DNA sequence: TGGAGTACAAGTGTGAGGAAAAGTAGTTGGGACGAAAGCAGTTGAA
């Protein structure tokens, strides 16, 4: 069950963690050259829910 | 100066033992990208 979290990203839980989106928390870490890998770990995210506001703040 | 009993061995049937590497007997491990707008016929009660 820990595998198919870092497998999809989707977030199941029967309570709900303290978090406002149940998906897209993994992602594929590529290795297309050593800049784009090395930037997987220094990204960080505001949260998907930001991404379908149509406020710029 | 013949017979009555008799242990030592030559000699004859019954089954019972011996073994192994193949298979099979019960437990435990393990298999499984969506919280969009002004608007309109029906429809709320006045």
């Amino acid at each position: 069950k820990m595998q198919y979290f870092l497998s999809t990203g989707n977030l199941v839980s029967q309570s709900g963690l303290d978090l406002q989106q149940v998906s897209g928390y993994t992602v594929v870490a590529e290795k297309i050259n050593f800049y784009r890998f090395i930037s997987h770990f220094r990204m960080v995210h505001r949260g998907s829910f930001f991404a379908q506001l149509k406020t710029t703040t």
